[PDB]
């Protein structure tokens, strides 16, 4: 129960695909591969 304190601290890049959050740009930028391509996750395995 503090209800106010010192510590705001956020990164600058965050992504809007899925909602992440990434220091730097490359780190994200890699990231965005996931968004690119789907993959077969549910109806693969029957
Ligand atoms: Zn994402």
């Amino acid at each position: 129960g503090s209800s106010g304190s010192s510590g705001t601290g956020e990164k600058p890049y965050n992504c809007k695909e899925c909602g992440k959050s990434f220091r730097w740009a490359s780190c994200l930028l890699k990231h965005q591969r996931v968004h690119s391509g789907e993959k077969p996750s549910g109806p693969s395995s029957g």
